[PDB]
């Protein structure tokens, strides 16, 4: 698809150069109305111009407009575009012949997406899950645009924790070493462990001794940590296939031997300050510092953090890092950055390095999301309610009518998470989210649940008129869409700006406008389906009179763009009912 915004751009570009063309790099400003009163886009470079007057310039810009398919007409009002009705419906049929695509950038920009984060055989909770949505749905749309894209889970693979399980271990399975044990659950054998710890004393000795043996490299110590990694790999791998997630496991252990180097740079550089034995680093405009090396001779996360961070620009060569996490981080993140900044690993200018915050999770009360009480609600029994919940709708009344192949799963679960993922999404990403069962599952208003409802019946019209794929493949190659009708017109309008609405989340990562911009598209397809008939149907007898074919490709056009946005999202359709 063409993105209109860029090729006004271009068309406006060539105005001012035939215009003014003394000015060799002048400001194209194209942003869509803004209406309000009548306009498609507005061009607002005259303003631009006149700095380095306005009406005068404008209506000169206005007056060298090129030769170009897209423009019906303009006014100075600032310029209103209106576009040209042939130039969309040409592009609608271009969509149906060609598929839905993003203009191709001439670089493949790597772009490492860093999101999802559980501790290893810690409680994952709910900012967790939007972690893992937020950053799922940001990596879709990166890969979507021809970037090179890498999903890195940074799990929590190298804390103290694992002295205690690994000690655990020991005791429960002590031919681990030869033949690999069955752990079982991995939260019970957790909290098996820590009670052990809190409540004996040699235990709690050989949980240190464990964590020094397992820094050390110990063979019989690594691999006991390997074998507790496994299991949790399994138990995330459920979470994820349900979730429909992919992510390169990069654990904290990655980093480890790296860690040494970065205190040792930061040292050399003049940038550690020595506190109650503790290696301080300050950062500009940043009044808490940076703790790197502790009183005892260990590592923190600032130093992990910045391990990462250093891989990442000098190893992996990244053009963009996105760090999905939440606003509860904010500060140590634009810390980390301006570190990374000061000691010189990278220019802001040149390579892009992002914090991509989210609000805290609360209940319809407007307080935090707990369990009653006080411990944090796990996503098992969150996609478990979820999906039971889903299950109850259908129950009335979908019971002999669907297969429980295309039902106990398909249904049950497209509904379930498509809920679960939209709900928050559709919300901006930096606010505080309510989380609400109730709210998501609702079958009106911007929600999941209707959207594939929308889907599903906007699919269905021309099937249900006896028209299959080869004949609306045939259609689109010899068929003028016409759009005459005002409803007609204004969807194919909406249609046309996916293209724009993607490229501005490219920047600014939320993916709420991706959301705003499906349900307007929905809205306008039941405004265009209510006003404009698709198959014409005898008063009385209901007897098939006529096919609008232009009608039901309008249909497939609406089809083709919410599929695409659905797959950015996470949404997967399923159209049995």
């Amino acid at each position: 698809m063409i993105n209109i915004i860029s090729r006004l751009q271009e068309v406006f570009g060539h105005a001012i150069k035939a215009a003014y063309p003394d000015l060799e790099n002048p400001p194209l400003l194209v942003t869509p109305s803004q209406q309000a009163k009548f306009g498609d886009y507005q061009c607002n470079s005259a303003m631009g111009i006149s700095q380095m007057n306005p009406r005068e310039i404008a209506e000169n810009i206005t007056k060298h407009l090129p030769d170009n398919e897209c423009i019906e007409k303009v006014e100075i009002a600032f310029i209103n575009v209106h576009l040209r009705k042939d130039f969309v419906s040409e592009q609608l049929t271009s969509l149906l012949v060609n598929g839905v695509q993003l203009p191709a950038l001439g670089e493949n920009k790597k772009v490492i997406v860093d999101f999802s984060s559980p501790n290893i055989a810690k409680e994952m909770h709910v900012g967790h899950l939007r972690s893992t949505i937020i950053g799922e749905s940001i990596s879709r749309l990166f890969e979507f645009a021809g970037y090179d894209v890498l999903r890195l889970n940074h799990v929590g693979d190298w804390g103290t924790q694992f002295g205690m399980l690994i000690a655990h271990l020991q005791d429960k399975f002590p031919d681990y070493l030869t033949v690999s044990p069955p752990i079982g659950d991995l939260q019970v054998f957790y909290k098996e462990s820590k009670k052990r710890f809190d409540t004996e004393e040699e235990f709690k000795k050989r949980a240190y001794q464990c964590v020094v043996l397992l820094q050390g490299k110990n063979p019989d110590i690594t691999k006991a940590w390997k074998l507790i990694c496994d299991v949790s790999r399994q138990e995330l791998n459920k979470i994820y296939d349900a979730l429909d997630v992919s992510l390169i496991e990069r654990g904290e252990s990655f980093y480890q031997d790296r860690m040494n180097d970065i205190v040792k740079e930061f040292e050399d550089r003049g940038f550690v300050q020595v506190d109650d034995g503790r290696k301080i680093v300050f950062v500009p405009g940043c009044s808490i510092p940076l703790t790197i090396v502790k009183s005892d001779g260990g590592y923190t996360y600032d130093t992990s953090d910045l391990a990462a961070i250093k891989q990442r620009l000098f190893e992996e060569k990244a053009d963009m890092i996105i760090y999905v996490v939440d606003n509860g981080q904010s500060v140590h993140f634009q810390t980390i950055f301006a570190a990374a900044q000061m000691i010189g690993w990278y220019d802001p200018k040149v390579t892009r390095v992002f914090h991509a915050g989210f609000g805290v999770v609360l209940g319809e009360d407007k307080k935090k999301f707990k369990t009653r009480s006080g411990e944090t609600v796990r996503l098992m029994d969150l996609l478990g309610e979820g999906l039971k919940r889903s299950m109850d709708k259908l129950k009335e009344k979908e019971r002999d009518k669907v297969l429980t192949a295309e039902e106990l799963n398909a249904a049950q679960t497209s509904v379930a998470y498509g809920c679960i993922k939209y709900a928050d999404l559709s919300h901006n990403r930096l606010n505080d989210y309510i989380f609400s069962f109730d709210k998501m599952l609702d079958d009106r208003g911007n929600t999941a649940a209707y959207l594939l409802y929308a889907f599903t019946r906007i699919r269905s019209i021309a099937r249900l008129a006896n028209i299959d794929e080869e004949m609306l493949q045939k259609a689109a190659r010899e068929t003028k869409i016409l759009l005459d009708h005002e409803k007609e017109w204004k969807l194919g309008r909406c249609i046309l700006r996916f293209p724009e609405i993607l490229q501005k989340i490219l920047d600014d990562l939320f993916l709420h406008t991706l959301c705003d911009y499906i349900y307007e598209l929905a809205t306008a397809f039941t405004e265009f389906y209510d006003s404009c008939y698709c198959v014409e149907k005898d008063r009385q007898t209901g007897k098939i009179l006529k096919v609008n074919m232009w009608r039901m490709l309008l249909c497939e056009a609406v089809a083709a763009v919410m599929a695409k946005g659905f797959d950015i999202l996470g949404i997967k359709p399923v159209q049995r009912m």
